[PDB]
């Protein structure tokens, strides 16, 4: 492959999951992967594996951790072509009672102000390289979620500031867009499954979800990175759905506590 | 009410379910309201119910109708200031191969060339009394619907249409705009169900969809359509959404016909 | 007026602008209203102008502020029947370079977390009535603005989480449900365009922004509002644009010091 | 390049412009390419030019030509993996009085029911290879169009019939997806910019529609094609914008026959 060849990219939480995913997909474009995460086991594993995929530990909520990603990845490689803020969590279900208004403020450190802080330090060199900035959001940033308000939150946040940025970057030729991936099958899904009363029957619920009957895997969110960096040179300000159709038709929504009356009353 | 007290209004189809609902919902807000159908018997019934309201027969689709229509608006009233374009048809359940080119004209004659042709004839009035059109679309318009390609299609473009209508009539102050129902109940809504093995199924699935737990009502959507008339002054080309949040979350999307894995293997 | 004839309403930021054209509209809608503000001057004013509507000094940011708002809600009104979050505020235009971590931080305080605490302290009595919630999110949420990037992402995240709430909140029966204003005249309005180098050009702007060819009035997101919690009883997680249109259309967008080529490469 | 080698995928109008855009990029990845074209000229020069393009003359409009050119396709080369509706026009600017139920007609022909009438014929074959089906409709679908009511309506239901078609073919794994170009540079922008009073200046102002301050390229068209048919093995019913930005931010909207206040008077 050749389609970004020579581009030093930087994917934070890269080290597992949807990151690893995406790691995999830029490498294979031919590019430098700079793989940025708090845990030194998944990312060490690909840098070994990957050569050319380098990885620097980093935790994307210390200001100091990212500058010194940015600082290295600069004087290592002379320049900053694609920066993918992967970095994020996905908290167990949560009632809003169930919340804190900190448990929220860490929550929103992590998956947007980590985001916002890589893409400040990263944006004077994206400009000298005409790069682009890629968010990984979430469906349920556009269409909500039970039981995840701060999560939800935060990826409205996200998906909003990407379509800020790439205003405030066009003059630059920089563009900057967002995938905002359905329920795709990684580590995080399958510890989150775990902590349910009936894993796989959740897992399943999972998979129905998507008219295409399936999740979607970290390889296909690797390959929509890879085309919004190296292919999509018309697209900012976008959010593209890999979501396997969840979004689509009608559902059962109504939910499980939910008072729902007889078919004989059918609008109450 | 005296909220559109005196306004002339327009409503296709007003002669039952959502058309009734909006009919009703403009007299009670001290509207002279013509009620436009294809059926006598529903609309002369309101008629004789709803002094202020007023029957005319017309079909859309039938060009002279609606000149015939508009004629005798201002003839008998002298003036037009609200045009509700409600007439619409879902037809059953059809796989793509099971429609037809000529389906899907005659469906888009109702549903998409009426409502466009009745706007027309009546914005010269529009301008002067400087009203306002209301089309009302649907939500499968914005997020697809399984077994209904040409209604689908037919309400995406109405929603579309409504917004480019918006920009043409903006200089005039002639606003523009549409409500997309969910899953309302009415006569069409019953018609429907009873063409399927379990009718009383189907409609339990019909408020399920909602994470509300039930279908709106006729009534819900004339108080939709009265406030854009009314008093929504700084909106157009908007899409109201009547839906009891149909759109929000995931739900079951994975057909009954669809090859689904077990979740074992999540993501194929 | 009898809409919304003795429910109690809670109206953050309702001294002035946006809020007290809401506590004005419920005021009028019968309601009793509960000025939420951390100026005492302009929620005094109304207090005093409008019985019924009554003022208690709070600052969405203190959580003790909140609790004792809740708390004297209850105590002086015995119920609690909508949550108008309307506290906000918009920086003056910032470069991505121009803010900082920690400015963005105290703005997420006031748009997001100021609108989640108080939901949260709500939501137990809003159960019990049935209420519920309105939130002031903005279009720029949904479409970007250029300088703006702290703000913009405060508002994709409460429109995101308005939509997480209803889902939450549906099996109580109680709507969540936001409006999303474009340009409306306001102090705040003229405050920003006051620290541009040409005030009145600026406003033309704003103006012009608009198909409509104006700004909106704050008036007319108080009936927005009425409309929300009084007759939008099948609406819930909705997304009510209040804008003129603003988001319709193409538009002026390649910014003053954009590259632009002449017309003779149009595609670069 | 190899991404979608030896698959069978048909263009409509791929004799130009942007179809042929899309044919380049898929000839190019590896596909054997029926170009259809009601227009000779063009359709042959590719088929002479690129190898494994092949052109098959056809008017999408005429039923028998496409289930001609459909049968032509399996006969000459045994399956069909791919799809790509692009045959559409846009009339030259026309205000609402200015359009006619019989131009509507027939552009609801060209745009929507040749879309629909090949799919239909496509699917069996579709089904078989479990190959998706690309749309191209147009960002006007979503956000309007001043001076092109039939043009807007036509897209807004491609964009919706895409939707409606991936929920229909999920559960054979055959995708649906369309692709909303805003401003691409084509002789279709250059003919109907060359009918203006000032023709560059018209397409100036197409340029500064854009944040990246220019319009597309056929090309970047044709690569968001070939990712959605060879990539993008997640993503159904999706609607993927290559609009350079265009619907982000605000922008000059009032119209130049708009009337508009002095900004001392900003809200009317
Ligand atoms: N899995 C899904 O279905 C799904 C859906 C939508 C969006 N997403 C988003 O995709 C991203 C990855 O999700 P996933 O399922 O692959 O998660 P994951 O848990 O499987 O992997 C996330 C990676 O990020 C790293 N990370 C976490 N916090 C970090 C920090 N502070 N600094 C640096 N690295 C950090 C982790 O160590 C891990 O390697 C997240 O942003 C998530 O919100 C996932
Ligand atoms: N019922 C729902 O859940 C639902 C959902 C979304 C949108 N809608 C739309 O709302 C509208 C009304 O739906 P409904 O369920 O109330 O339907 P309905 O069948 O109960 O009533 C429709 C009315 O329109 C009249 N009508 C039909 N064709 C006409 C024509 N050619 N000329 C004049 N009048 C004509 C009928 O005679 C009838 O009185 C339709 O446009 C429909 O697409 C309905
Ligand atoms: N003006 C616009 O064009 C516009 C557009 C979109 C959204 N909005 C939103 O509407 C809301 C009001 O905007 P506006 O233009 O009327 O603003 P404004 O400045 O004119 O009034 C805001 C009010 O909120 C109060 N407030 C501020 N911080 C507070 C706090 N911490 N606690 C309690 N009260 C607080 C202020 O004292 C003031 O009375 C904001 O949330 C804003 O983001 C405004
Ligand atoms: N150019 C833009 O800015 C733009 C923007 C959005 C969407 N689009 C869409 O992209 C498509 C192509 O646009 P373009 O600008 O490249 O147009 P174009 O006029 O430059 O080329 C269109 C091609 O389609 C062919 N065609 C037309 N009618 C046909 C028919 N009945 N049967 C078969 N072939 C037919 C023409 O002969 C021509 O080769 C259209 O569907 C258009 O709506 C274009
Ligand atoms: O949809 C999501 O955002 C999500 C993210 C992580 C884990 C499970 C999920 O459903
Ligand atoms: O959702 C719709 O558009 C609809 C319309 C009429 C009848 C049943 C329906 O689901
Ligand atoms: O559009 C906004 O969100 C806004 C809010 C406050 C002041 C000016 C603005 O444009
Ligand atoms: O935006 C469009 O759909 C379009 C299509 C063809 C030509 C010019 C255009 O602006």
């Amino acid at each position: 492959g050749t389609r970004y060849a020579g581009k030093v990219v930087v994917v934070t939480g890269g080290g597992r999951g949807i990151g690893a995913g995406i790691v995999r997909a830029f490498v294979n474009s031919g590019a430098r992967v700079v793989i940025c995460d708090k845990d030194e086991s998944g990312g060490r594993a690909l840098e070994q594996e990957l050569p050319g995929a380098v990885f620097i530990l980093c935790d994307v909520t210390q200001e100091d951790d990212v500058k010194t990603l940015v600082s290295e990845t600069i004087r290592r490689f002379g320049r900053l072509d694609c920066v993918v803020n992967n970095a994020g969590h996905h908290p167990p279900p949560q009632r809003p009672e169930e919340t804190s208004a900190q448990g929220f403020r860490q929550l929103l450190e992590l998956n947007l102000l980590g985001t916002y802080t890589l893409t400040k330090l990263a944006l004077p060199y994206l400009r000298k390289s005409q790069g682009n900035v890629i968010n990984i959001s979430s469906l349920v940033g556009a269409i909500g979620q039970a039981q995840a308000v701060p999560y939800v939150a935060t990826k409205g946040a996200v998906t909003a500031m990407t379509k800020a940025l790439a205003l405030d970057e066009s003059p630059y030729g920089v563009r900057v867009n967002c995938i905002s991936p359905g329920n795709i099958w990684t580590p995080l899904w399958e510890e989150l499954a775990a902590l349910m009363p009936d894993p796989r029957a959740t897992i399943r619920e999972g998979m129905l979800a998507q008219p295409l009957g399936r999740m979607g895997q970290p390889a296909e969110v690797g390959a929509a990175a890879v085309f919004l960096a190296s292919e999509a040179n018309f697209c900012t300000g976008i959010e593209l759905l890999v979501t396997g159709g969840a979004e689509l038709g009608y559902g059962c929504k109504a939910s499980r506590s939910t008072p729902v009356d007889a078919p004989d009353i059918p609008s109450g």
